[PDB]
């Protein structure tokens, strides 16, 4: 089997991408944030505290003839940005782009933190990291991809995120028309439960490539590119007037600037992020200070190849017995 679904930016900045997901019978379609940095499929639901729901579409298990309470199971997750959610668990039929999994754990939120309530466009998350990170207790549950894997033509999914445009998540096949050149594959460590890999270096604009190992995660659920402070300082030093602002929370730059590209290495291959992808617009409406799309990871504990980086590539998440990542230009 295979599946193919379009993923759509939630706003004009590509802050996140939503993909329609069919849950239950008859189908209830919710728009979920596919997140290769986590491993829970959770949804706003009829059980979510009413004051914490503000425009999201909810899953109502009592209206699904295939829903079953997973008795005794609870979940609770805290994300790297400080947000969180928790609740109980149903199993139900879940379909993405024509690919159907029966018995998928659907984590129904009883509580969500304010950042979720305040974003009416995201109805929940669909985790695509390794199932070892799933938070369901006392019986850990598998991700949608792990449940689908055995049925897929090939045990892979691909992320093809758009710049200011829709893109595609494919399951079970690699669309050879979706990229240029060849796909370069690179080793993955699953020791932390992430799609963790080592970039071979970087360049700023037309500058020389610096060969240096940068360990980080491929994370579709993170907006920006978070790299070591040395690398980030080297980038922003090429933008007149750019500075790190403690009050704003990162590097800002004059909105009048033209940003240089940023290149990252994948083996001997190179992925070029155009400068325009690094512009996240005014820090507040009407400001002439703009927020940068490359930020320091120093306060995180891990480097994160988020959407800014991934949208410059066609990315293969190869879930074979020994997982690997593939990157191609497009």
């Amino acid at each position: 089997s295979t599946g193919s679904a379009t993923t759509t930016p939630i706003d004009s900045l590509d802050d996140a991408y939503i993909t329609p997901v069919q849950i239950g019978t008859p189908a209830q379609t919710l728009n979920l944030d596919f997140d290769t940095g986590s491993s829970d499929l959770w949804v706003f639901s009829s059980e979510t505290t009413a004051s914490e729901v503000d425009g999201q579409t909810i899953y109502t298990p009592s209206k699904s003839t295939t829903a079953k309470l997973l008795s005794g199971a609870t979940w609770s997750i805290s994300y790297g940005d400080g947000s969180s959610s928790s609740g109980d668990v149903y199993t139900d039929t879940v379909s993405v782009g024509g690919l159907t999994v029966t018995g998928q754990a659907v984590e129904s939120a009883k509580k969500v933190s304010s950042s979720f309530t305040e974003d009416s466009t995201i109805d929940g998350l669909l985790g695509l990291a390794f199932s070892t990170l799933n938070t369901v207790s006392p019986t850990q549950q598998k991700t949608f991809f792990d449940n689908a894997k055995a049925s897929l033509d090939s045990p892979v999914f691909t992320a093809d995120l758009g710049y200011h445009a829709p893109g595609t998540y494919n399951f079970g096949f690699i669309d050879t028309t979706a990229y240029t050149g060849s796909i370069t594959y690179t080793a993955v460590s699953t020791k932390q439960g992430f799609w963790e890999w080592t970039s071979t270096g970087y360049a700023v604009g037309s500058g020389t490539f610096k060969s240096t190992s940068i360990d980080g995660i491929a994370d579709t659920g993170t907006t920006l590119l978070y790299l070591p402070a040395t690398v980030v300082s080297a980038y922003w030093a090429q933008v007149s007037g750019a500075k790190s602002s403690s009050s704003v929370g990162g590097y800002v730059f004059p909105c009048s600037a033209t940003l240089p590209s940023f290149t990252f290495g994948v083996g001997s291959a190179r992925i070029v992020i155009p400068g325009d992808y690094i512009d996240f617009g005014p820090i507040s409406t009407g400001s002439s200070s703009c927020f940068g799309g490359i930020q320091s990871s120093a306060g995180i504990g891990i480097n994160i190849f988020g959407d800014v980086a991934l949208k410059a590539a066609f990315v293969v998440f190869n879930g074979a017995t020994t997982p690997t990542l593939g990157f191609a230009s497009k």
